[PDB]
């Protein structure tokens, strides 16, 4: 009987990207980085409703470029990524959510998101006590670099390390909890698996894909574009 919701973290400025115009907004194809993510949750009728988390200061985001796709979106942006997520958890009471329902986090940078992936995750994590998130294991040699220079100091093992992806899937009222005892820390952690451990919990991992990469620096867009249109 648990609900699925879906939350979209839009209310970053893509600093790394090297693009004045927030990346999310950026158009690839002749179409803007968010409507690739909307319209694989749109094409998954099994949702409630998609939100979408915005900057207060947001003035970029134009709702005609995304008719058609279901889903909603609220001014409630925070400082940070996990404050703009907190906020829209809260948010997702207005929606009829509650603390029994799924939630998933997925980041509106990583367009490669499909609706096989989205429905790979919840039909294996939806029997669980937790949840989890979808990942990559690490498959290249890892190398310490001291900031500062490009030299390497030693190799770093691999074993048993994974790269985490989203959508990130938990229950509303755990992983709204757990972020507001993280905050409650002084902790500002990378993603919700973090609080999910922190708070004392096991999240899964899922097996990702690096069609589900985000886009993070100006190499990204070309690649996306390519990756995309396909
Ligand atoms: N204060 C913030 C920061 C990030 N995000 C969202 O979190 C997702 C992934 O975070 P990231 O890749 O780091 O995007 P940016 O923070 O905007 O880019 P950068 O880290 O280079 O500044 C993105 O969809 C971004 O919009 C958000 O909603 N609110
Ligand atoms: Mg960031």
């Amino acid at each position: 009987t648990s609900r699925l919701f879906a939350l979209i973290p839009c209310a970053g400025t893509g600093s790394r990207s090297g693009s004045a115009l927030p990346k999310q907004y950026r158009t690839l194809a002749g179409r803007a980085l968010l409507h690739y993510t909307l319209a694989a949750f749109d094409a998954c009728s099994e949702f409630a409703q998609t939100l979408v988390v915005i900057s207060p200061d947001d003035a970029h985001f134009d709702a005609r470029r995304f008719a058609g796709l279901r889903f909603a979106v609220r001014r409630c942006g925070g400082a940070s990524r996990q404050a703009s997520v907190m906020n829209g958890l809260i948010q997702l009471a207005e929606f009829g959510a509650t603390d029994a329902d799924w939630v998933l986090v997925h980041d509106a940078a990583r367009p490669g998101i499909t609706p096989a992936l989205i429905r790979t995750l919840i039909g294996a994590l939806k029997d669980d006590p937790v949840g989890g998130i979808v990942a990559l294991p690490v498959a290249d040699t890892l190398k310490r670099v001291p900031a500062g220079g490009d030299a390497i100091e030693r190799t770093e093992s691999r074993n048993g390390l994974w790269q985490a992806q989203t959508p990130q899937m938990f229950r509303i009222g755990m992983l709204r909890d757990a972020i507001q005892r993280a905050q409650l820390e002084g902790r500002d952690l990378t993603d919700e698996a973090s609080a999910i451990e922190w708070a004392g919990h096991t999240p899964r991992v899922v097996q990702g894909s690096l069609r589900n990469f985000k886009v993070t620096y100006p190499e990204d867009f070309d690649l996306a574009e390519a990756i995309l249109a396909h």
